[PDB]
């Protein structure tokens, strides 16, 4: 026989999070790269597109 009549109690507050660079963007299609270096460029981001092989990616800078 033995009672905790005297429990105890803490209050944790914080706030995680998650974030990270270099979004590459690549496309198989020569009009969705295109779509895309032109919805980047009226964001008025710098873009270049990179016909490297099969796929023609677009530099998001």
């Amino acid at each position: 026989m033995g009672s905790s009549h005297h429990h105890h109690h803490h209050s944790s507050g914080l706030v995680p999070r998650g974030s990270h660079m270099t979004t590459r963007y690549r496309f198989t299609d020569e009009e969705e790269a295109r779509r895309a270096a032109k919805e980047w460029a009226r964001r008025g981001y710098q873009v270049h597109v990179t016909q490297n092989g099969t796929y023609w990616e677009v530099e998001v800078r």
